[PDB]
């Protein structure tokens, strides 16, 4: 279950998540747009899903993409803040899962975000250990998809 | 005009928003659910829109309502963090406006949240001064609906 995937996030994993988020989450606009542009660059097949955002190749200049990207970072802020209470983490994860289920995003497709996360983490010198930690948090969402 | 509405957030208004948010934003789960339960209690005609959440009279005990309420508080956190840059504030406000336009929520009905906000603020010893400041931020969203 989602609870099982969440309840498994250990003290060490939570530490790495919080330490990396302190840095990446400090610039939500910059890193949020970077995450999305990287997703579109490495997984061009996902571009069609974001038709509401217009021309995503516009990057930062695209107000709709910017608004979406900043908001996405607060979804992650939400997750990070709920780490010590699995019950709260689960209910917020399920809420966001619905937002993606309605768009027909499968657990496998959601996992495509791991590549971009790893790259942005590397841009701030956070290695594989950190990418693995984030993959575990992403896996909690996947349990709900 | 969302841009003219954003221009109404003067130095004094921004300060009041930040000062009150420091207190109420410190307990997103508690105050978020309080805001929702108050909305449903004083404006029963809006409950129909929240069909997905199930039995909202259960309050904190309802997992979907709790997840929704916590997330709503991060939408407000987002707005507060964008106060320095009107261009970014506008793009995130328009993003959330779409979430409500799709639910058939008009500017007039969105405005029904002002009552609950004033009541919750009052219970924390924040008077009309603060309620009016928040009404100005809510007005920015209304301009986009
Ligand atoms: C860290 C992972 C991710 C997070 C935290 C996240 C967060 C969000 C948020 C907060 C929204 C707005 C929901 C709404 O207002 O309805 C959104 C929308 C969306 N997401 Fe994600 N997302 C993630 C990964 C993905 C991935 C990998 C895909 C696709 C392969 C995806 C596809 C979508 C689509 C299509 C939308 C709708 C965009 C629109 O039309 O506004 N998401 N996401
Ligand atoms: C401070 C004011 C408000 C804020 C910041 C706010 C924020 C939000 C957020 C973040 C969501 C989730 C969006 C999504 O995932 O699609 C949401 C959903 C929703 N909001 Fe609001 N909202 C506010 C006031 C209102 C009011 C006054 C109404 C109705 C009179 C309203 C009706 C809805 C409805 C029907 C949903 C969909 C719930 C669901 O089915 O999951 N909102 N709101
Ligand atoms: Cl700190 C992990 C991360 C989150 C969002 C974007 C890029 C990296
Ligand atoms: Cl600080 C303005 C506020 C936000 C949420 C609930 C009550 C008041």
């Amino acid at each position: 279950s989602v609870y099982d995937a969440a309840a498994q996030l250990t003290a060490d994993v939570k530490k790495d998540l919080r330490d990396s988020w302190k840095v990446i989450g400090s610039d939500k606009k910059g890193n949020g747009v970077a995450l999305m542009t990287t997703l579109f660059a490495d997984n061009q097949e996902t571009i069609g899903y974001f038709k509401r955002l217009g021309d995503v190749s516009q990057g930062m200049a695209n107000d709709k993409l910017r608004g979406h990207s900043i908001t996405l970072m607060y979804a992650l802020q939400n997750f990070i803040d709920q780490l010590d209470n699995p019950d709260d983490l689960v209910c917020v994860v399920e809420k966001f899962a619905v937002n993606h289920i309605t768009r027909k995003i499968s657990a496998a497709e959601f996992g495509k975000i791991n590549g971009p996360i790893k790259k942005v983490l590397a841009s701030k010198n956070f290695g594989d250990k950190y990418a693995n930690a984030w993959a575990k948090l992403v896996a909690v969402v996947q349990a709900a998809l």
